């Protein structure tokens, strides 16, 4: 070993390192591992008998154990580097990451009278285990908080690990499964020792950072006519009788609506249209009652985002779909019913080329069935599948979004890719657990059957180290003009962005998108 | 196999999310409905709103019949209210159909 | 510089240190604010440098005493540059570097 309570057992690594291609980035943060549920299981459950309605209902256990969240961006790279990444590349994937914890110290602390004081304890231990056979449900990707801080010198309290299953109504099923996770093969660790794994990701498409320089409808030649007819008229024009007769003609530069075109806008599922403008809005509240849903097993699901639609067309930018962006909050924004101000939106418009605007129809179709005597009806298609010949872009990822998801394991998917963006895995990272070792205060000198109900309060601290090995697309691309890229402003302000102010709470003042660089689609 | 996890429940019971979501349009709490934008956050209290990474599989309906006589209709909708797809003018009933959940 | 001194294109690189930040007991639920609280705390140790130097040997063929700097002959209420009575070391007038003579 030759570790030992005198010596430490890692050092401090946060540093890119940009080569080549390849990028590396590491970082490291200090953590606080508060007891848990006073070392117990517990059933927990919402039954719609209260004010809860039958949406709300789950079921689902609370373990004591807590568990290292690093999913996010915002942890693995620092805006400057961030900014390297968007402005020169056209795409990246990870590769390889690498995990360590260090330094651990193990803490108690007694309460006498209003005195509290702390002390060390040497010999306690904590757990730690990683599921690398996927046996438990893995939490992550639902973007819950407690990630790793953006700003390095934050130091973060560990979040619960809890999870939910099947239920009915409140109470449960014959399916619903239990896990104790003391049933797992764990690691035993004192404050001489340190914990370390590595994980290599799975083939994954690189993620495509660049906007369209071509509207897909645009794909034409401009000078050109094409050898191509289509039915421009169906009435005799330019007389006092409407006899019908069928013209044809050719779609030009004249006409370039009418040209027959190779693909298809992506898919397309309805949103409510929200102006940020508050009179332009109805009075009502449709938040919820008018909101885009799902109906699963009698309870609906409002679709948060949805489906990667650009969020609104040319020549209105107040205009956002009700649930369709992410949307983030501003630095010490508050947690309900807060005020628009707070909150920061996200938006689509990179996007707005190959994808239909999210709030509007996809498109129209007939209705019925002409006739001599039948006018020709033609419907709204609100939602749209998947059909041959559409091409679409994912959704794009910012600087605060996660960066994967797991994919159900299940027999048939299309085309995985989370909704609030990142990368789908089917063997995501596996999902570090952590939890101090119990230790018991004196029982009694006669035997008891029970068990100890009793144990010295306590909590442990250390370091955690990360790195991701990244792999990037170079930016190759003829382009005369300058592109877009991301800057920060060049006139001066109260304070500078992302970075502490007075108090010293850090401050990240917008969502950051990942698509400036151009391609010729 | 049986999925021992619904596939809305994949969150995580206790944390919140950092994501937020529409609550409200209007200004509640007063005389006035004066429309106002309010968000907040989706935490175990309310968990239908969460932002979901996945969707439910797709659908194509059927019409639904009880085992109990009384409660169904009077009529003979098996053929006529049937669920078909129309193939080169002749409509062919849809025998299962997609895989989907029999009852709620 | 200035002040006097040498100017380099890459001086001693300045060395930076810090206690690491040892949180207080967080409460049991969770919070997703950072922790406000720590453990007062200081540390102390042992530091040590050494230079090692080149000079240019004085060389010259002047015939009277040059000028040195020499302490003082006569006596005095205290030795210069060493303690005093409560202990409070003191150096009583700065030390110019050029005495030996050189032919411009």
């Amino acid at each position: 070993g030759a570790d030992g309570v005198g010596s430490s057992s890692g050092n401090w690594h946060c540093d890119s390192t940009w080569l080549g291609d390849r990028v590396i980035t590491t970082s490291t943060r200090t953590w606080a591992l508060p007891t848990y549920n006073n070392h117990l299981y517990k059933q927990i459950s919402n039954g719609t008998s209260g004010g809860s309605t039958n949406d709300n209902t789950y079921f689902g256990y609370s373990t004591p154990w807590g568990y290292f969240d690093f999913n996010r961006f915002h942890c693995h790279f620092s805006p400057r580097d961030w900014q390297r990444l968007i402005n020169n590349n056209w795409g990246f994937r990870p590769k390889r990451l690498n995990f360590k914890l260090f330094n651990i110290q193990v803490k108690e602390v007694t309460q006498n009278e209003g005195t509290k004081t702390i002390a060390n304890n040497l010999t306690s231990t904590i757990q730690v285990f990683t599921d690398s056979e996927y046996q438990l449900p893995y939490v992550l990707g639902s973007a819950h908080q407690g990630c790793l801080p953006p700003f390095p010198a934050d130091v973060f309290m560990i979040p619960q690990y809890g999870y939910l299953t099947l239920n009915n109504g409140s109470q449960a099923v014959g399916r619903s499964s239990f896990y104790c996770l003391e049933y797992f093969p764990s690691q035993m660790l004192r404050t001489g020792n340190n914990f370390e794994f590595s994980y290599q990701f799975e083939d994954v498409p690189f993620h495509s950072s660049y906007a369209h320089s071509q509207s897909l409808d645009r794909l034409m030649n401009p000078l050109i006519d094409q050898y191509l007819y289509y039915l421009s008229r169906t009435q005799s024009t330019g007389g006092t009788q409407g006899t019908q007769q069928l013209l044809f003609s050719q779609a030009g530069p004249a006409n370039m609506s009418a040209q027959a075109k190779n693909w298809l806008p992506g898919p397309c599922y309805r949103q409510q249209r929200v102006s940020t403008t508050l009179s332009q809005n109805n009075n009502s509240n449709f938040a919820w009652t008018g909101a885009t849903k799902y109906h699963l097993n009698g309870r609906d699901s409002l679709v948060n985002p949805g489906v990667a639609m650009a969020t609104h067309k040319d020549d209105e930018e107040r205009f956002f779909p009700s649930s369709g962006v992410l949307m983030f909050g501003k630095q010490g924004a508050g947690r309900d019913n807060v005020d628009y101000s707070s909150v920061m939106l996200t938006s689509e418009e990179e996007i707005k080329t190959t994808n239909p605007v999210a709030t509007e129809q996809y498109g129209v179709v007939a209705d019925n069935l002409q006739q001599t005597n039948t006018g020709p009806i033609v419907g709204n298609v609100n939602s749209q599948g998947a059909l041959p010949g559409m091409v679409w872009q994912n959704r794009d990822v910012y600087l605060q979004g996660p960066i994967w998801a797991k994919i159900p394991h299940t027999d048939g998917n299309f085309h995985p890719s989370p909704l609030m963006g990142g990368f789908g895995l089917k063997h995501p990272p596996p999902q570090i657990l952590i939890k101090n070792t119990p230790v018991p205060a004196d029982p009694p000198t006669t035997f008891s059957q029970a068990k100890l109900a009793s144990f010295i309060t306590q909590y442990s601290t250390g370091q955690v180290s990360v790195e991701i090995e990244w792999e990037l697309q170079k930016e190759n691309s003829k382009r005369w003009n300058p592109e877009i890229q991301y800057t920060s402003n060049y006139y001066k302000s109260t304070n500078v962005d992302f970075a502490v102010n007075t108090e010293g709470t850090y401050s990240e003042p917008r969502p950051i998108g990942t698509r400036y660089l151009t391609r010729n689609l």
